[PDB]
């Protein structure tokens, strides 16, 4: 617990931009994409005041839109008079990915109409389409191979406090070891997460902060509507602060929450809010109706294990299911607990011959130990009850590809 | 199954993509129906074997799917999984190995099954070529048909060995293939693949 991440103050003016989306479309074969972007101000509105949207490549700038404030007609009412929907094109845009991390430097400035700036926003972009089609997930068209690990935000010495330094070291090492894609397990991350994964490449599943596991049955709370307004807030306020980033590529509707009705609500928001990006949830058995992708966690390649309402069944059997069509992407697998990560190479055999089986996430990054000192001062790493925190679960914190001070176990 | 076999040719639908020959075909599948239609031990028609995927195969398999809704159609030829057939219906794919020929590739069955925008059962029209010593791997089929849902089996091939009886100078019987009749070009014991001897007694696989 505690003030784990940054304070800040932020001065803006009373006039002031409150909100811009990015959104890429593009062409079927993507040489031409326009930009739109979507600026809200609060504040007065006066007939003056503009906004300009530039896009920038390194130091040039590819393409800029001027436009007063004023939406569309939106319905019988008229539109957003506090909005204003630019749109650029770009032709050959250099598209982003995990391979090639292309990104343009957008700006928004809210100036008025003789020129004088009064607030600029800015943000990275990359120009990718993410979307399902016939059953396989595409990258700017082409179906993706997940290579991903589940990573905790965890220092063995800072607790649960992410710096640069650490972020950038796991970033690195992830890429070196061949992975594309990272799961948030299971919460939004520190906001430099997502622009280092931008900047250096890599897919993103940004995920809810909620996991009700320890309730019985799981989805006690997250069928309650009572509940719901508590969990929209986690999902929505994720989605806002989140959808520009071009490394997010999936949205998480949380983890281990068993399957309720806000759930499916949540979902259908993040579908009606943002289409851009395919949303997942792996409780309530997997392929749930909240879920665009099968997700499941530990479902082994070739053995079925037919739990009562929430069987794992092998990954390749759970694809021709009768009336099944997604794609189907484990959300964790290959618990690397220890001397662990036996038969990883079953999976990756069975991920190269299907094509709707298009990877997962391996859980996981790093291990959760804790630095403690001995009487002499040696340090020594720590797991479940060695605070005296009871009850524990003593090792079950440890799952790592490396150890808590980055160093690699060899199943990595 | 309709009597319409046409493997000889090259390609195997030279015949069955000719429009010229889409009237002899007609009459070999709509006879058939309009034979067999009120037999309830027939629940599958088949669109013949080994002859290709033509326009003439699409043309009868919705004649059929007309005329009687009450079974389905199934048909192997052009890949196992073509417009033609109601059933993926592949000869001897394998159970977990993929065989990636050119335009027919016979995929295994259980990768068969989610390949993207595929929903069909699959039933193997022929597999555990039985010729002599043989059906080494039967199990792992079975293992398969019961674990996937969407496999719903398939036929051995065959049921009884092609053997004629020909008799020595002393008069003893003996059972021939191939070309034991002077027949070339011929392809000698390839006709025996069955479970059974041509006398009925069973070999060791069944
Ligand atoms: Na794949
Ligand atoms: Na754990
Ligand atoms: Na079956
Ligand atoms: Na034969």
């Amino acid at each position: 617990s505690g003030i784990f991440r940054d304070v800040s103050l932020l001065h803006k003016p009373t006039t002031q931009i409150s909100d811009f989306h990015v959104a890429t479309r593009f062409n079927d074969d993507f040489s031409r994409a326009v930009l739109e972007a979507e600026v809200q101000m609060c504040g007065e509105l006066r007939d003056y005041l503009r906004v300009t949207v530039s896009l920038w490549q390194g130091e040039t700038q590819v393409a800029s839109g001027t436009a007063p404030f004023g939406g569309e007609i939106i319905d019988e009412r008229g539109g957003y008079a506090d909005r204003v929907t630019l749109r650029l094109n770009v032709e050959n845009p250099k598209l982003w990915s995990a391979e090639i991390p292309n990104l343009y430097r957008a700006v928004v400035e809210l100036h008025t109409a003789d020129g004088t700036l009064i607030e600029a926003e800015a943000c990275d972009v990359g120009f990718r389409e993410v979307r399902i089609e016939n059953g396989l997930l595409l990258l700017n068209g082409k179906p993706l191979l997940i290579r991903g690990v589940n990573r905790h935000e965890h220092h063995p010495l800072h607790g649960q406090v992410m710096d640069e330094q650490t972020m950038v070291q796991d970033i690195l090492l992830m890429k070196q070891n061949n992975f594309n894609a990272v799961r948030c397990s299971h919460y939004p991350n520190h906001p430099l997460w997502y622009t280092l994964c931008d900047r250096y490449g890599l897919y993103v599943v940004d995920e809810a902060n909620i996991e009700t596991h320890g309730m019985v049955p799981m989805n006690r709370l997250t069928d309650d509507p009572r509940w719901l307004p508590a969990m929209s807030e986690r999902v929505t306020r994720m989605v806002q602060r989140d959808r520009n980033h071009p490394s997010v590529i999936i949205w998480s509707l949380g983890n281990e929450s068993g399957h309720g009705a806000n759930h499916d609500a949540l979902y259908r928001w993040i579908k009606s809010v943002d289409p851009s990006r395919p949303v997942q949830y792996e409780g309530g058995g997997a392929d749930t109706t909240a879920t665009d992708i099968i997700c499941p966690m530990y479902a082994r390649v070739d053995e079925d294990q037919p739990f009562p309402a929430v069987p794992k069944w092998s990954i390749k059997k759970w694809l021709s299911l009768p009336g099944e069509t997604r794609p189907l992407i484990l959300c964790e697998y290959a618990h690397a607990m220890g001397n662990s990560l036996g038969g990883f190479a079953k999976y990756w055999q069975a991920f190269r011959q299907y094509p709707r089986l298009q990877g997962g996430f391996v859980w996981d990054w790093v291990d959760q130990s804790l630095i403690k000192y001995d009487e002499n001062g040696n340090p020594w790493s720590a797991y479940g009850g060695d605070f005296g925190d009871t009850p524990n679960d003593r090792q079950f914190c440890m799952n790592g590809l490396v150890f808590a001070d980055r160093t690699p176990h060899p199943a990595l």
